[PDB]
C-alpha cells in the first residue's frame, strides 16, 4: 500500500471480487483469474486523485501499480498599512476589523458580553522631540477573526501584534517588530526492501516532503503634521 | 442600529448589551481663534454582522478611528487611513504535466486571489460662528 | 499470529471457510482440503498494508506465511525568529499566534 495517497490494489481487489471476477489459485506457482470487471471500475474511481499513474496486467497475473503524487504551491503576500494622525503625547487609534461576542450571560449576576475584535489597529501615544523625532509607545495588532469562531465552535481568533516604545526621525522608517517562520517537514515512508533500490524505492518509498515558511515584518513611518500645524 | 444581546441573567443580573454597528461622529472641538478647532472625535462606521443577521455568535465590523487633532475651518485633512492589499497565489501541479509549458497550463491548478480594500477618512470643519456671529 | 501488523491466517481460514471450501481433517496424520476460494480474497484485502510478503500453498497442505513490515521516517525541522525592537529597561512583546 502507498502512503502519500494511500493505496492498495489488493483490497480494493476484493472488492473487485464483489464486482463478481473468477479468481483461482490453489498454490502459490499455480493461479489464474478471467472474468476480471474490477480493473477499469475500481482503478478508474480508485485513481481519480490528482497525481496518479496506472499500470494494470489481469491475464497472466494481476498486477496494479498506481503512483499517486501530488505538488502544491501556494505563495500568499498581504500588505496592510494603516495611517493614524494624532497629537503629541495623546493616544490615538486606528482599528478596522470585527469584534467577535462572547456572550457569557450567566444568570446569577455575571453578565459578561465578552468582545474582541479580530482587526488591524495601531494604538499609538507618541511624544515628539525637537528634532522631528518621536518615541511613541505603539501598539499593532493584525488579528484576524477565527475560524472557529465562524464555525461557531471554540473560538481561536489569530493575533500578530508588536507593542513597543520606540524613538524614530520623521523621515524615517523602522522595522518595528519581524518574525520569520521555517517550516521544514519530510516525511518518507518505505518498505525495507524495496525502498533500498534506487528505482524500486521512488516507486516503493512514500515521500511527503512540506515546506512552508512565513515571514511577517512591521515597518512604520511618522509624518509629522506639525509640518502643517506651523501653517496652522 | 443596535444590535442587542439580551444577557437576561436570572441571578441579579439582566444585562442587555447593545450596541449599534453605525456611522458616527463623537466630536468635542475646541476652538482657537484662527478659525481653528483642536477636537476629538471619535468616528466609528460600524456594519451590522452577518452572524448577528445569523442569530449566532455575532461578530460586527468595525471601522474606526479616535483621537484629538487641530485643523483650520477651511482644511480638509486626512484623519486617519488604511490600505488592506492582499496577494494570494495557489497552484496546484502534477510534477511531470506540469513541467511541460502547454500541459501546465492544462495540469497546473492556479487559483490567484488579488483583493485590496482602502479605507480613508477625511474631515472639514466648517465654523458656524460665521452665522454666530450674525446670531 | 503476527503483532508488528498482526496476521494470523487461521482465523481468517474460518472467513475462508464462509466463503466455502471443503477442509476435512480427522486426525493429526490425515488431512484433506479442495474448493479453496479464500486465499486470493482473503489474502489480498488481509494483506493491503504496506510491508507483506505473501506464500500459500493450499492443496497438499494450507499454509499461509506472511510478512508484513512496516518503515517511516520523519524529519521535521522547524526555523522561527522573532525580532522585537525594545527601548532600554523597558518591556516590549511581539506576538504571532
Amino acid at each position: 500500500s502507498g502512503y502519500g495517497k494511500d493505496g492498495n490494489i489488493g483490497i480494493k481487489d476484493e472488492d473487485g471480487m464483489n464486482c463478481g471476477p473468477i479468481a483461482g489459485s490453489c498454490t502459490f506457482p499455480t493461479t489464474g483469474t478471467s472474468k476480471s470487471p474490477s480493473p477499469f471500475v475500481d482503478l478508474g474511481a480508485k485513481d481519480a486523485t490528482s497525481g496518479i499513474g496506472i499500470g494494470f496486467i489481469t491475464d497472466n497475473i494481476i498486477l496494479d501499480l498506481q503512483l499517486s503524487a501530488m505538488e502544491k504551491t501556494g505563495n500568499g503576500e498581504i500588505v496592510s498599512q494603516p495611517k493614524v494622525v494624532t497629537s503629541d503625547k495623546e493616544t490615538a487609534k486606528i482599528l478596522k476589523g470585527s469584534e467577535v461576542p462572547y456572550q457569557e450571560a450567566s444568570s446569577s449576576g455575571a453578565t459578561s458580553t465578552s468582545f474582541k475584535e479580530a482587526a488591524l489597529s495601531l494604538e499609538v501615544t507618541p511624544q515628539i522631540t525637537p528634532d522631528n523625532r518621536i518615541i511613541v509607545e505603539v501598539k499593532v495588532t493584525k488579528d484576524a477573526p477565527d475560524y472557529q469562531n465562524m464555525l461557531n465552535g471554540v473560538p481561536p481568533i489569530n493575533k500578530n501584534e508588536v507593542n513597543a516604545k520606540i524613538l524614530v526621525n520623521d523621515g524615517e522608517t523602522i522595522v518595528i517588530g519581524g518574525v520569520f517562520s521555517n517550516e521544514q517537514s519530510k516525511s518518507v515512508e518505505k518498505v525495507p526492501f524495496l525502498g533500498e533500490l534506487p528505482y524500486l524505492g521512488r516507486l516503493f518509498r512514500r515521500d511527503t516532503v512540506t515546506d512552508r515558511k512565513n515571514e511577517l515584518l512591521v515597518f512604520l513611518t511618522p509624518r509629522i503634521m506639525n509640518n502643517q500645524a506651523i501653517a496652522i
